[PDB]
């Protein structure tokens, strides 16, 4: 799979998801994560989001995707896709 | 197209583009939509949102799909799959 991840999370645990999901993914905007994982990384990030989470205040939408979309960006990009 | 809108805007506009994009995308996160358009609603939607948008502090990523993306959900749910 390539993934985007986006959530909504309190500022209690806000810094632990993105430490987490930096190491799995690259970061393109604020609350937004992609790249490609595999099926142990898959559910090592998803079930390692939901111990971070409190599944009662927070939201995780995890899009799985075929392979990298194209996009489109307005305003400050804040990572070149070079780099992604 | 099908795209999901992923947008970081500061509070002197973030009201602004939600009410726009709810007319043309289905909301299904803070800071998230998505749904069909057409290349007309497209580039309607995007200058749409640069007009609203202060391209210098704010960012949208627009991702360009196939179709709607299968998709997985931690947590509280603010849009049930049926509904989008
Ligand atoms: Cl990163
Ligand atoms: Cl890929
Ligand atoms: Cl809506
Ligand atoms: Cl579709």
């Amino acid at each position: 799979m390539y993934i985007v991840v986006v959530y909504d999370v309190g500022v209690e645990r806000v810094n632990k998801v993105k430490k987490f999901l930096r190491m799995h993914l690259n970061w393109v905007q604020n609350s937004v994560f992609e790249g490609e994982v595999t099926l142990a990384e898959f559910e090592r990030i998803k079930e390692g989001l939901k111990k971070i989470i409190d599944e009662n205040s927070d939201s995780v939408i995890i899009y799985k995707l075929r392979s990298m979309p194209p996009r489109e960006t307005l305003g400050i990009e804040k990572n070149p896709i070079e780099e992604i």
